[PDB]
């Protein structure tokens, strides 16, 4: 019947209030979002003078356990990172208030959901793409520092935000399923979109799931659909094979769920299993086409613009299919791929 001494709700979550006063410090102005965690509000502090982004984590245990996970790990980032320079939300404080843990971040613009919502899904030009391509590939070198080793597990267009509507930098947000490296706990990670061909075979992974997941992320902020589209996990690597054709055999030969997926013929290699209810043949649907190299990008939109000649489209599709390299071995890392020719 009543929840909290009536604050809370039945769903665990605090009831936000416009206009309400925490600790005469944070002016509660709106509820901006809401995820599994609990909510986000936009609040301004009095004491600094700023907007700030507060995560207002449910009164629950399951929750309350998550959130100091991610609290460690951002503690652990602002350690290393002093200056504020790598691409990474800003957590400033977090504290106690009515049974529920709360996160103080720098307050940012949109995400880049939005922003392909506001292109109607048509997507970006290919200089604005290059800059978000050159600060999330930093962002992912400051991760890979051996200290850190922090794998984000959840890299979409959601989880990129925008400081500022008129400007071009971004910042990496929600490290709730996020870990340093180490033992195998987790099998089912990432968002299906993005989820890398070792997670979807269930074989070993490491940091280069983030850089998978990033190669996605490029395509389709220049072309504005999903690379992937996977409706299920058998959708899913359907796609990926219609693109970067069937997986390398060794690889297949040591994947426990290759057959949920493929068949092992007797002569030793691998195919397709059917489905119930149309796929191209593997490898046919090139990425070349996909991002219209020599037709004016994609849908012929980008043909007469600045910085979309055939070069600038080549050392782009180059990039890209540097980072969708099915061995997660040879993968191109954060260090390398910001000295490729697209950067230069
Ligand atoms: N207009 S909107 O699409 O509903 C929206 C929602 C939240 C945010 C926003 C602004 N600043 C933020 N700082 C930290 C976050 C954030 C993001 C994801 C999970 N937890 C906090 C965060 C989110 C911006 C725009």
């Amino acid at each position: 019947k009543v929840y909290n001494d009536g604050y809370d709700d039945d769903n665990y979550d605090y009831i936000v209030k416009n206009g309400e006063k925490w600790m005469d410090r944070y002016e509660i102005d709106s509820l901006i979002g809401k995820g599994s965690f609990g909510q986000v509000v936009k609040a301004y502090d009095r004491v600094e003078q700023e907007w700030v982004a507060i995560k207002i984590i449910k009164n629950k245990k399951a929750f309350l356990n998550q959130a100091q996970i991610e609290v460690r790990l951002l503690e652990l980032m602002n350690k290393h990172d002093t200056e504020m320079k790598y691409y990474i939300v800003h957590l400033k404080r977090h504290f106690m208030f009515r049974n529920h843990l709360c996160l103080v971040f720098e307050m940012l613009s949109y995400n880049l959901y939005d922003l392909l919502r506001n292109t109607n899904f048509r997507g970006v030009s290919l200089n604005l793409t290059r800059k978000f391509a050159q600060q999330m590939c930093t962002a992912l070198l400051f991760l890979a520092t051996p200290e850190l080793s922090i794998i984000h597990c959840d890299l979409k267009p959601e989880n990129i935000l925008l400081c500022n509507p008129k400007r071009s930098a971004i910042k990496i947000v929600d490290f709730g399923s996020s870990c340093q490296l180490g033992q195998r706990i987790y099998q089912y990670i990432q968002s299906r979109f993005y989820r890398s061909p070792e997670v979807l075979l269930g074989m070993p992974y490491d940091l280069a799931i983030d850089m998978w997941s990033l190669g996605c992320i490029l395509v389709e902020m220049h072309t504005g659909e999903p690379l992937f589209s996977g409706a299920n996990e058998v959708d899913q690597m359907n796609k990926i094979v219609e693109v970067l054709g069937i997986p390398p055999a060794h690889i297949l030969d040591q994947a426990p769920k290759a057959r949920k997926f493929f068949e092992k013929l007797p002569d030793g290699t691998w195919n397709l299993k059917k489905t119930k209810d149309e796929y191209k043949p593997p490898g046919t649907r090139k990425l070349h086409n996909i991002l219209g190299v020599e037709t004016g990008g994609p849908g012929g939109r980008r043909a007469g613009e600045s910085g979309h000649t055939v070069a600038d489209y080549l050392k782009f599709k180059d990039l890209i299919l540097r980072m969708l390299d099915y061995d997660p071995k040879t993968r191109i890392q954060p260090y390398y791929a910001l000295q490729h020719s697209f950067f230069k």
